[PDB]
């Protein structure tokens, strides 16, 4: 059940063509992502896991960026933040949604190209 | 951990814009899906959960259809089956991938419009 649902989660995230990054509300760090997100961000999973999400985006810092996404996720309008990914040099639209798991909050962020 | 990973799975599947249906290899029935899949199939989650996947598609039967998807998933080429969804009357492309969880196999099927 632990491993069962873990396995379902892993496969659905990996197979999904929707570019997604999962971010810790506590630390602002990337806790998971899929390869579609990796492609838009310009990095492999191994480089992005554990990385501060704000530092992937030019001119952003953890405090303000996490506050921005937290506030946007509260509008429940799928409102996006416009960003520029340092590695890929692609302008992107990031749409955050907050949910609770294991006593903490995570932000599931969808990524789309902006241009 | 059971609930934690279950919660992650639920949210990722629901939020993902990639239309996905999860099918039991054992029964050929739909065990899960997201609303993007529901839209293409022409049914709500409540009508589709527990339904035989083959019976959603005109002219298909469980035996041959499950054998078709199982064989296609083995080619590892993302080869699609062309189908016509009874409820929505949309021609679709279904791409199956097989994985193991909790001692059984599931097919995670991506759905795309065909026309």
């Amino acid at each position: 059940t632990q491993r069962e649902m873990e396995t379902r989660y892993r496969v659905v995230l990996d197979v999904s063509r929707d570019p997604m990054v999962l971010v810790s509300m506590s630390t602002g760090r990337i806790v998971d992502l899929n390869s579609a997100a990796g492609l838009l961000l310009g990095g492999v999973r191994q480089d992005l896991l554990g990385a501060a999400i704000a530092q992937e985006f030019e001119g952003r810092r953890r405090g303000e960026f996490m506050e921005t996404m937290t506030n946007l996720a509260a509008t429940e309008s799928a409102a996006p933040v416009e960003v520029l990914a340092r590695r890929s040099q692609k302008r992107l639209l990031v749409v955050p949604r907050v949910f609770r798991a294991a006593g903490e909050r995570l932000l599931l962020c969808q990524i789309d190209p902006a241009d």
